[PDB]
């Protein structure tokens, strides 16, 4: 159970979570619980995951993001994925998860 | 790494996979592996997962199903989820994965 570094910055109406590392079976449980806790103790209405440094995701990772999106909405927050690298934009289009996730080009746009 | 048993039946234009057990982190890799191989052998155009005995799915499980749908289509096949229990119907709705999966009420309807 390896990498996964979270750099969180809150400004405007956004809680920006810069994710370093890939989101896969080795750190998806860690990702879920950090986001879980953060969502419960932030005043911001939008939670933006800045994936600019994420190059890979596996099925465990996609499943975790899907449920985190749900947990966020349960909490009354908007969840957005921003600054995807082409490999991830690719994976989301192929699996049609782009029909579920709100996705912006840049974090500022969210 | 516990349960998971696949009862496969081919008839008509479809390959019916009766899944016994839960689709979770403990057997999602196995699930993906059997389906992968099956999808590569069968001549049926439709692959139907009869989930009537599946009571639970976790994030690893949902993520696996999403990529199996993808791999299925890659192989030119139709992938369908059928006979869901309400717990599962519930989860797919909450996560909005019902926007991705073709789901039928019964296996015969697929």
């Amino acid at each position: 159970m390896n990498n996964l570094k979270l750099d969180i910055v809150e400004q405007d109406d956004k809680a920006i979570v810069r994710v370093q590392g890939d989101i896969d079976a080795y750190n998806s449980s860690e990702l879920k619980e950090q986001l879980r806790n953060f969502i419960s103790t932030t005043s911001k209405k939008k939670i933006v995951l800045d994936l600019s440094s994420v190059s890979y995701m596996d099925s465990a990772g996609l499943g975790t993001l899907v449920v985190i999106l749900k947990d966020a909405k349960i909490n009354g927050k908007e969840f957005i994925l921003s600054s995807l690298k082409e490999s991830i934009s690719r994976i989301l289009k192929l699996t049609h998860l782009d029909k579920i996730f709100k996705i912006t080009d840049t974090v500022e746009e969210a």
